[PDB]
C-alpha cells in the first residue's frame, strides 16, 4: 500500500520525510550516500521508487528497472497546461560553428578546437562525446580535438588548453561561473570569441545569446545568420533548424521503479502532485513536493509536472536511441578493465 521513496543523501532525506508527514504516510523514505546505491535498494525491493536523469536510468534500466514518470520542466515553448497528459521534449543538443569556417561538419571535427559546458554534462559533453567514439570506434576521445576547454577537467590537460579563468591565471577549467568559458553560456563565448571551431551546447543557448537577447559585450554584435548547426548527415543547416539537426535530445528526469510495483508509484505519484505539485491543493500551504530548502532535492527545482508517459516504454525507448549509442559508448569505455 505504501510508497517508499528513497533519498540520496542527508538533505533529500530531510525534505522525504516531510513529505511523509503531509502524505499522512502514504509515502515513506529509505536512504543511501548515492544513487547507485538507492537503485540498488530498489532492486532489493527496500525501496520503491527515485528520480534520476537520463545516465542513472540507463544504469538501472539495464538492471532491469523501468520509467514511470517524467519530470516536465518549466519552458518557453511548454503550453504549461495540462502537461500530465504527455511528456515535453527537452534540451536538443547541437554542435555549432560559425558559417564562416565553412570545412566544418560532423565528419571533420578531429583536431579542431572544441568548447564545453562541462565534463560529464550531458550536451556539453556526454552526447557529443559519445557520437564520436561512434565514429572513430576507439575511446581516445581525451585526444580526438586538437586542444579543448573542457571545465572540470584536468588543467593541465589538453582538454583544458582553452579554458581562460578569470582570465588571471586563476581558477582556468574548473567548473564554475569563475571560469570564463563554463556553462552553456561559456562554451558559446568560446566560440563567438573564436576560442574554439565547435561548441557543444542546446538550442536557445544559441538564440538567447544572439540578436540583442544579451547584454555582455562580447554577444552584443551576435547575429544567428552567422553560425551553423553541424548534423549527423554532415549537412550544416541553420540555426532555426535544429528541431532536425540536433545531435540528441537530452533525457527528461524520470521517476523509476520495478515493474511488479510500477503502476502503484505511477498512481500514488499523481494525488501527490495533485495535493503538493506546482498547483496541487496544499502546495504554497502545507508542502510544495518541487521546492527545495538546498536546491533539487528529490526533484529538479523547476519541475512543472510529472507526465504520463505514452504507453509502456523500455529505458532503451524512453530515453532516445541517439542519446544511449553515446552513453553505451562511454559505459563501454568506462569500465574498460572489465
Ligand atoms: C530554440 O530556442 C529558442 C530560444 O529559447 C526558442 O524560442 C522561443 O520560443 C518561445 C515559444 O515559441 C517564444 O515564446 C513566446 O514569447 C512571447 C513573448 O516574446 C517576446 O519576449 C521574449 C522575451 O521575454 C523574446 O525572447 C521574444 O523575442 C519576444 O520579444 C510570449 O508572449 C509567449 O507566451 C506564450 O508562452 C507559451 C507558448 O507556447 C503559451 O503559454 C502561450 O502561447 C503564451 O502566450 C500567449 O497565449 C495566448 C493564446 O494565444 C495569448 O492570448 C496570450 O496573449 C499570449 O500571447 C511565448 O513565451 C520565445 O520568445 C522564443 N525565444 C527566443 C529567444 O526566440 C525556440 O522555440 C527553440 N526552438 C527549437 C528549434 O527548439
Ligand atoms: C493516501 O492514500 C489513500 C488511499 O488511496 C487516500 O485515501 C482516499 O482519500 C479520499 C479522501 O479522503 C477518499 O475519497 C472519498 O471517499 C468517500 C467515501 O469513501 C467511499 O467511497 C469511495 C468512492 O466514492 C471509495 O473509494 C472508498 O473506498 C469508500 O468506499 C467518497 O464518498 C468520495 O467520493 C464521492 O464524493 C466526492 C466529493 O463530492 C466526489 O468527487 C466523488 O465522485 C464521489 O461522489 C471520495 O471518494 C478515498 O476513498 C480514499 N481511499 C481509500 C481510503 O480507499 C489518501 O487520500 C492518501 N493520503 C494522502 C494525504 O496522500
Ligand atoms: C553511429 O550512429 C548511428 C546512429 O546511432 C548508427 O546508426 C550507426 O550505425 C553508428 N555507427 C557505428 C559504426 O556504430
Amino acid at each position: 500500500t505504501r510508497v517508499v521513496w528513497c533519498a540520496v543523501g542527508p538533505e533529500e532525506q530531510k525534505k522525504c520525510q516531510q513529505w511523509s508527514q503531509q502524505s499522512g504516510q502514504n509515502v515513506t523514505c529509505a536512504t543511501a550516500s548515492t544513487t547507485d546505491d538507492c537503485i540498488v535498494l530498489v532492486l532489493k525491493g527496500e525501496a520503491d521508487a527515485l528520480n534520476l536523469d537520463g545516465g542513472y536510468i540507463y544504469t538501472a534500466g539495464k538492471c532491469g528497472l523501468v520509467p514511470v514518470l517524467a519530470e516536465n520542466r518549466k519552458s518557453s515553448k511548454h503550453s504549461s497546461l495540462d502537461c500530465v497528459l504527455r511528456p515535453t521534449e527537452g534540451y536538443l543538443a547541437v554542435a555549432v560553428v560559425k558559417k564562416a569556417n565553412e570545412g566544418l561538419t560532423w565528419n571533420s571535427l578531429k583536431d579542431k578546437k572544441s568548447c564545453h559546458t562541462a565534463v560529464d554534462r550531458t550536451a556539453g559533453w556526454n552526447i557529443p562525446m559519445g557520437l564520436i567514439v561512434n565514429q572513430t570506434g576507439s575511446c581516445a576521445f581525451d585526444e580526438f580535438f586538437s586542444q579543448s576547454c573542457a571545465p572540470g577537467a584536468d588543467p593541465k590537460s589538453r582538454l583544458c588548453a582553452l579554458c581562460a579563468g578569470d582570465d588571471q591565471g586563476l581558477d582556468k577549467c574548473v567548473p564554475n561561473s569563475k571560469e570564463k568559458y563554463y556553462g552553456y553560456t561559456g562554451a558559446f563565448r568560446c566560440l563567438a570569441e573564436d576560442v574554439g571551431d565547435v561548441a557543444f551546447v542546446k538550442n536557445d543557448t544559441v538564440w538567447e545569446n544572439t540578436n540583442g537577447e544579451s547584454t555582455a559585450d562580447w554577444a552584443k554584435n551576435l547575429n544567428r545568420e552567422d553560425f551553423r548547426l553541424l548534423c549527423l548527415d554532415g549537412t550544416r543547416k541553420p540555426v532555426t533548424e535544429a528541431q532536425s539537426c540536433h545531435l540528441a535530445v537530452a533525457p527528461n528526469h524520470a521517476v523509476v521503479s520495478r515493474s511488479d510495483r510500477a503502476a502503484h508509484v505511477k498512481q500514488v505519484l499523481l494525488h501527490q502532485q495533485a495535493l503538493f505539485g506546482k498547483n496541487g491543493k496544499n502546495c504554497p500551504d502545507k508542502f510544495c513536493l518541487f521546492k527545495s530548502e538546498t536546491k533539487n532535492l528529490l526533484f529538479n527545482d523547476n519541475t512543472e509536472c510529472l507526465a504520463k508517459l505514452g504507453g509502456r516504454p523500455t529505458y532503451e525507448e524512453y530515453l532516445g536511441t541517439e542519446y544511449v549509442t553515446a552513453i553505451a559508448n562511454l559505459k563501454k569505455c568506462s569500465t574498460s578493465p572489465l
